[PDB]
Formats: C-alpha cells, structure tokens, sequence
C-alpha cells in the first residue's frame, strides 16, 4: 500500500532586480 | 496498491527585472 | 492497482522585464 | 516670462492584492 | 510670454486583484 | 504670447482583477 | 522671470497585501 | 489496473518585455 | 528671478500586508 | 533673485505587517 | 503500507536587488 | 507502517541588497 504526495511552489511575487521611482536630470 | 500525486507551480506574479516610474531630462 | 496524478503550472501574470511609466526629454 | 512644467506618475507595477501560488484541497 | 507643459500616466502594469497558479481539490 | 501643452495616458497593460493558471476537480 | 518644475511619482512595485505561496489541507 | 492524468498549464497572462505609458520629445 | 523644483515620490516596493510562504493542515 | 528646490522620498521596500514562513497544523 | 507527503516553497515576495526612490542630477 | 512528512521554506522578504531611497547631486 505505497503512497506518496509531493506539492512543490516557486518565485511567487519576488523582486530581485530594482523597482526606481523617479529619475531626472539636465540643466534646468 | 501504488498512488502519487505530483502538484508543482512556478513563477506567479514575480519581477526580477525593472519597474520604473518616470523618466525626464534635456535643457529647460 | 497503479495510479499517478501529475498537475503542473508555469509562468502566470510574472514580469521580469521593465514596466515604464513616463519618458520624456529634449529642449523646452 | 512665466513657465511652468509638471511631470507625474501613478500605479507603475503595484501589487496590494493577493498573488497565491498553488491551492490544493480534498480527500485522497 | 505665459508657457506651460503638463505630462501626466497612470494604471501601468499593476496587480491589486489576485493571480493565482493552479487550483484543485475533490476525491481521488 | 501664451503656450500650452497636455499629454496624458491611462490603464495601459493593467490587471486589478485574476489571472488563474489551472483549476481540476472532480472524483477521479 | 517666474519658473517653476514638479515631478512626482506614486504606487511602483508595491504590496500591502498578501503574496501567498502554497495552501494545502483536506484529509489524506 | 494502471491508471495516468497530467494537467498541464504555461504562460497565462505574462510579460517579461517592456509595457510603456507615454514618451514625449524634441524642442517645444 | 524667482525659481522653484519640486521633485516627490512614495511607496515604492513596500509590504505593510502578509507574505506567507506556505500553508498546509487537515489529518494526513 | 529667489530659488528654492524641495526634493521628498517615502515608503521604500518597508514593513510594518507579517512576512511568515510556513504554518502547518492538524492531526497527523 | 509505506506513506511519504513533501510540501516544499521557495523565493515568495524577496527582494536582494535594489528599491532605490528618486534619483536627481544636473546643474540647475 | 512507515510514515514520513518533510515541509520546508525558503527566501521570504528578505533584502541583503540595497534599498535606497532618494540620491541628487550636480551643481545647483
């Protein structure tokens, strides 16, 4: 009577890289 | 009387890239 | 009495690029 | 000489809700 | 000599509801 | 000598609602 | 010689909700 | 008494590319 | 001569919610 | 000859909810 | 009447990159 | 009547990058 159940989840919402907000720049 | 069950999900909603806002430059 | 059940899901609403919101330059 | 710029941004990539992975459930 | 520049964007990309993977569930 | 300029953009490749990837049920 | 720039930018890359990875439960 | 299902599921709802708002230019 | 810049941003990938990693439960 | 530049950030990667691991719970 | 169950989850909501606000330069 | 059950978790909002919030420089 073998039984075996495997529930495996990955990368859910993740951020490794960047999220910028604003940039600017150059005379004014 | 073998079973398995196998249940895998993968990347879901995730940013490992970049999200920018604004950008802005040049004389004024 | 063999039984197998695989249930497998990938890449769903994931951005691992850039989003931009606004670009804009030049002289003014 | 009156000037005036106004540069704005809103929303870019957001996540307030729910971002679920994997959802399992029942007798086996 | 009035000048005015307005730039505005908004809702780009973004997620405040639910992305979700796999969904299952019953007798097996 | 007056001068006006307006740029404006909205809802562009948004999801506020769900993206679902599988859904199984049932006796199996 | 009046002059005057604002830049502004809201809401990128954010949750102030949940991201969930894996729900499982039901006898076994 | 064998008995096999597999579910599978793949890019629902994704961008790993660029989804711009708004890009703006040139003397003015 | 009168000059003035502004330049404001806010709530750039923050969680005041939950990220849960994994949930499970029922008799096994 | 007035000037004033004003630059305001907020609300950056923080968290003032629950970031949990793993839950697990009944009878096994 | 051997039994094994694994639930495994990984990489939910992290971020080991960079969140960076507002970026600003130029002579002005 | 061999049992066995392994639940693990790993890289839930966790940061060992950098998250910076407002950087400006330049002549003014």
């Amino acid at each position: 009577h073998h039984q075996k159940l495997v529930f495996f989840a990955e990368d859910v919402g993740s951020n490794k890289g960047a999220i910028i907000g604003l940039m600017v720049g150059g005379v004014v």
